């Protein structure tokens, strides 16, 4: 620990344009120290990839929303995921900066891993993704979602924020940004830091 750039990260210095796909409302998270942070999910395009995104800095909300076009530098990528932090840059796209993003990238981004593939994952492996809740079990300490596709069947372990959310079998959570870790033997999603689920009817 002695530069801020995490372990196996890419600091990116240069300007980037990125149409935003979608967008979380700006939530409260808790950091190591305890203190009340907040961020925000997004989802962006350039016309030959799409990218998950953690935003550091709310004040940065009204800049993604949906199609709009952005400009980003001075941003890690780590495993694949982007972060914007206090320190980075992101403006308005002038329109000659404007990109044309392909529908196919725009499927791409939207479509969520099946869970045979996110069971097949190395421990820490990150997933975004929208599931079926088979089974809820709320435990003292902790929440079980069991969700479930054609493919198979995983726990998903919810705390803090997370525990107990509102919903119930058959509903669809949205799981933003949980990690695999090995369990009784056997691999389950769980929350980080910056993890988030909204749900849906």
């Amino acid at each position: 620990q002695n530069q801020n750039i995490p372990r196996g990260a890419v600091l990116h210095s240069e300007p980037l344009t990125v149409m935003v796909l979608t967008a979380t409302d700006p939530f409260e998270y808790e950091s190591p120290e305890h203190e009340v942070k907040n961020m925000l999910h997004a989802t962006v395009a350039t016309v030959s990839q799409y990218f998950h995104v953690k935003v550091f800095n709310i004040n940065l909300k009204e800049k993604f929303t949906k199609k709009n076009f952005i400009i980003i530098s001075n941003y890690f990528e780590s495993k694949g995921i982007l972060e914007i932090n206090e320190t980075s840059s992101v403006l308005e796209a002038a329109p000659d900066q404007m990109i044309e993003v392909p529908n196919s990238i725009i499927r791409n981004a939207n479509a969520s891993p099946k869970i045979c593939d996110i069971q097949k994952g190395t421990s820490g492996a990150v997933f975004y993704g929208v599931f079926t809740l088979h089974k809820k079990t709320v435990n003292r300490k902790n929440t079980i979602y069991e969700i479930k596709d054609g493919s198979g069947s995983i726990e998903v372990v919810g705390s803090g924020k997370w525990h107990n959310i509102n919903c119930k079998e058959g509903d669809k959570l949205h799981l933003f940004c949980f990690h695999l870790k090995t369990i009784d033997r056997q691999p389950k999603l769980v929350c980080g830091e910056h993890s988030f689920i909204k749900i849906s009817k």
